DNA sequence: TTTTTTTTT
């Protein structure tokens, strides 16, 4: 009678949350039900204000220096707000906007095909959200409705300090959101042309493989439509296929999972 | 709710 978002008290979701769902949807569900395993700010209007201030600083950096790291992304995807952080964004020598996702491994082994499908899906989500932000499909009203940010509340001295040191003078969280929308959509920010995953050995720094994700919008949209169907409560969570039963060996919830 | 990172007889 209650959806998983309501039962787990989740106002939105993380990008990796849907990536774990590609690994095993039921394992992601148990991770939210039983969490016992798995700038100074004590409020959510400031925490989102800091995220906005970083966006307003990384947009001009990317458009001049041509290389930024830790770029926040957010947006509503089939009824659920999705939040994430892109690791790297830079312009190639040819002029393409590339997304670099570095994945370090302790053992020099090639990544499993099951691991790469989870990783290919994660960066595709990053592009799915990024393309929507820079094209005007992510509005401040869309953010308020899902996060329940109170714009009437003033931002604390923690943020106004971090803002005046950056040269910008914030008055309200509302004025900050309107500049973020304008800067994202009116600064010639192109779509992401290349999605590149790289697997690196932690010690020897050996390249364990390079993945250039073949992005297909209709395929990506279809999967999150299916994945969000669980979170909104329109279907029951599903475990791994019988072929991937080796995942249940290293799963924390193997001794309570009735799928197994 | 500050997102994610990384798996493994
Ligand atoms: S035991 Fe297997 S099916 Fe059950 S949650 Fe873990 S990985 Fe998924």
């Amino acid at each position: 009678i209650l959806s998983p978002m309501e039962r787990f008290h989740l106002k939105y979701l993380y990008v990796t949350d849907l990536a774990t769902q590609n690994w095993c949807e039921l394992q992601t569900a148990y991770g939210k039900e039983l969490p016992g395993f798995l700038v100074p700010v004590t409020t959510k209007e400031d925490a989102w204000a800091i995220k906005f201030l970083n966006i307003l600083l990384l947009i001009p950096t990317l458009q001049s220096e041509g290389h930024i790291r830790e770029f926040p992304v957010f947006g509503e995807v089939e009824g659920v707000l999705l939040v994430g952080v892109i690791d790297e964004l830079h312009y190639t020598a040819k002029g393409e906007l590339e997304l670099a996702e570095l994945k370090t491994r302790r053992r020099p082994m090639l990544p499993l095909e099951a691991q790469k499908k989870k990783d290919c899906f994660q960066v595709s989500l990053y592009k799915y959200i990024f393309d929507a932000m820079v094209q005007g499909k992510v509005t401040p009203a869309s953010l308020i409705h899902h996060t329940k940010l109170c714009l009437e509340k003033p931002l604390g001295p923690s943020v106004l300090r971090h803002a005046q040191q950056g040269g910008f003078s914030v008055k309200s969280l509302g004025d900050l959101m309107e500049l973020v929308f304008l800067s994202l959509t009116l600064s010639d920010l192109p779509v992401i042309d290349i999605l590149k995953i790289e697997y690196i050995h932690q010690e020897t720094a050996t390249v364990l493989g390079t993945e250039i994700v073949a992005f297909k919008e209709k395929e990506v949209r279809a999967k999150v439509q299916h994945y969000m169907a669980y979170w909104m409560g329109h279907r029951e969570p599903q475990g791994v296929d019988v072929e991937e039963a080796w995942k249940c060996r290293t799963c924390t919830y193997a001794d309570i999972c009735e799928w197994r």
